[PDB]
């Protein structure tokens, strides 16, 4: 329910007892044998895992400490690590009787992520988007169209990311009968920041194993940006127990911490109750956020990053525009990995810390996704 | 050097010396211990292998017949299988001392393949492409850029990349003392067909291996798109031997054959030599290479590689046509249906599965060589069946 006093279900009465069943059904299949394998299942087969660890040798060597590590999340179908969460989720909300998947988003990213799945297993599958969004993301909301998903623009208030979440809530209340809502990173209110952490650890059990298989030892850094959250947790969840890991989240610091154009939630937002949940966001009501990331566009983070923060288990930085685009051609033109603009920032700041480390020590960075649906962005900045 | 009749090494003497020393070169380090576990390294840590091998129940379903398993090279980095090519090519132009690697394109996709294992390797890239190609494919172009890599466009003949590979061909014979010219299907002169092949073998050595395990059997048919017919080989090959498995070479069929526009080589073709090979070719009454059209810009490659003329002469693989609307039709089936979003030339090859399985028994099994990922293409369909 909570994470130290973070977390929570603060939510109308009306959205109480479908959160319990929500719960009450995952409580049951999340350890049932054969609904783990339809899901190890899909994963292999459909959406590629496990994806493998890579040594960015010469990246290292350029920068002349410690060895950089990286999870090659770019590589899942989709190109995002936001499959992981959407495959996991969907075939739970058919197992309790769920015709239809809805879903919010800004960046368009977990609307791709949540169309696939829902083509995959036959659901209907509405996106709600604000309109400011839509004509942004032009791509991301035909490839939506394209996997079968209806794309409903949001056309009131500021035709924003929060705009859209309040029209899917206010769906589900309706429909939730027959419709699941599938939240995409590691917030809202219980049950979802545990499910969706639940589902991406699948990445640092893989990447745990990887590099005792590589190196024969845990990794002294694991580096990865933060949103919302769900790569980050996904890696880090099954390194919290182990004391000699330090984890590191790197926020969007957008044009400077100073200029209040940034997504650095935990960093520089104050505690309050968002979307169902207790965390950090930038405000009183929300405050608008930026980021040249656009899946790094919003305005809070997850509670369990808020609870790993408070007692220090985890250390949380920032990154800028004009950092992560720098690392985004270091890396294609160093290691011909061209990644994620959200995933640069954490290239960014791995590229800073390998720096001041020793050539023995070693960093693991999440690369959360691929650079291809950012080089129209990437081609407007240079 | 042959594969029957076809094959060959019709290049100016110049390039005979080059040519000798890459033949030597791969005869070293094919085999050897080292480069396979270099090769294989990359292979598993940066292109992302094993692929898997996929059932698309849903798909089968509707149809009502013979089952219908996805290859996954669309999983691969890049997004294309052209990668496997690009990383075992570049690494032996390093041992062999090189320090430049050049390549043509077309689509861009092998340009795009050949930057990625440059930069990786730390070497310069030229890529030669046609500038009508490049004016077409701008997406392509920035990528390699991105990854470090020069781009010379080629306002010789019809700038198209029948010209790329012949401005490609005379760069290397200037420049062989430190250029390997990384050529990026099963064409061009010898050792070059067969080397390709051997690169792109991993993809048939995978696919035995995972549907002996996941059906307990050989496939009945396996369905390949060829364009040069670097992936359509590389799934092929671990199964020639194998006398019941049907091998089905999938071309474009543009806009119909009967139009002139398509890209069908073995299919519409006559034999002829370009590129410092004897295969077949699309050309006119008075010899020279035919526009190539196709929906799917890497089949339009205006030839075909030798061990697929090979091949068709002795019947042991068919080769068929298939639409620009077929294909079309097929890339949105398989994106509403399975949740995969294919490459268009790989929608030829589900568009002809798709036709087979339904007339087949429930109980046979179709490869279909998924070989690239629809990211790169969402331009041109989106131009093509229209902002829904
Ligand atoms: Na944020
Ligand atoms: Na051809």
């Amino acid at each position: 329910m909570w994470f130290g006093e973070f977390g929570g279900q603060y939510v109308p009465e009306t959205l109480v007892g479908p959160l319990k069943e929500l719960e009450k059904a995952y409580k049951r299949f999340k350890d049932d044998e054969e609904f783990n394998r339809q899901l190890n299942y899909y994963l292999k087969t459909w959406a590629g895992r496990p994806t493998p660890l890579y040594y960015a040798k010469r990246l290292t060597e350029k920068i002349g400490g410690a060895k950089i590590y990286l999870k090659r999340e770019d590589l899942v179908h989709g190109g995002a690590h936001k499959t992981n969460n959407a495959i996991g989720q969907a075939p739970l909300a058919k197992l309790m009787g769920k015709t239809r998947l809805i879903a919010e988003t800004g960046a368009g990213q977990h609307g791709v992520a949540t169309a696939m799945a829902g083509a995959l297993l036959g659901m209907k599958v509405d996106i709600y988007m604000g309109a400011e969004d839509v004509e942004r993301q032009k791509m991301n909301v035909f490839r939506m169209k394209l996997l079968g998903a209806n794309v409903i623009p949001v056309n009131s208030g500021s035709r924003t990311a929060k705009d859209a979440i309040n029209e899917a809530l206010r769906d589900w209340e309706a429909t939730f009968e027959y419709t699941h809502y599938l939240i995409g990173s590691v917030v809202g209110p219980h049950p979802y920041p545990t499910i969706v952490r639940d589902f991406q650890s699948v990445i640092g059990r893989e990447a745990k194993a990887q590099i005792l298989e590589a190196e024969g030892q845990l990794p002294d850094v694991i580096v990865a940006c933060v949103g919302g959250g769900s790569n980050a947790m996904g890696i880090f969840y099954p390194f919290v127990n182990d004391k000699k890991v330090k984890l590191v989240g790197v926020e969007a610091g957008g044009k400077g911490l100073e200029s209040g154009k940034h997504s650095a939630s935990l960093n520089a937002g104050q505690v309050g109750v968002l979307h169902g949940m207790l965390s950090y966001f930038l405000q009183g009501q929300i405050k608008p956020s930026h980021s040249i990331a656009p899946g790094l566009d919003y305005p809070g983070v997850g509670p369990e990053h808020a609870y790993l923060k408070k007692i220090q288990r985890a250390e949380y930085v920032t990154v800028t525009d004009e950092e992560a685009l720098k690392a985004f051609h270091e890396l294609s033109r160093t290691e011909g990995i061209i990644p994620a603009l959200e995933s640069a920032h954490a290239v960014a700041y791995a590229m800073k810390l390998a720096k001041e480390m020793s050539r023995d020590e070693i960093i693991i960075v999440n690369l959360s996704g691929r650079g291809d649906k950012d080089l129209d962005i990437v081609l407007k900045a240079s």
